[PDB]
């Protein structure tokens, strides 16, 4: 199940492959607004996140809860 959220990218770590997003509440899945780390898979998945980090723009993103990891699927910027 792909979950769509929005927020501001605050951090990226290319070693841990984590993107930190200050995301809005997601009432669909009962999450409040949080600053939370999402795992990305490919180095090239980071490019859109790096652009969002630079602008600080409020961006769309999507992720899947794949086991007990929040795995990023997209960030539009
Ligand atoms: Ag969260």
């Amino acid at each position: 199940q792909v979950i769509r959220g929005s927020g501001v990218v605050k951090a990226i770590d290319m070693n841990s492959k984590k993107i930190t997003i200050s995301h809005e509440a997601i009432p669909a899945v009962g999450w409040p607004a949080m600053t939370m780390r999402f795992t990305f898979v490919n180095a090239d998945d980071a490019i859109d996140a790096i652009n969002a980090l630079k602008t600080g723009n409020h961006v769309d993103f999507s992720f899947i809860q794949q086991g007990n990891i929040s795995l990023l699927k997209s960030i539009n910027v």
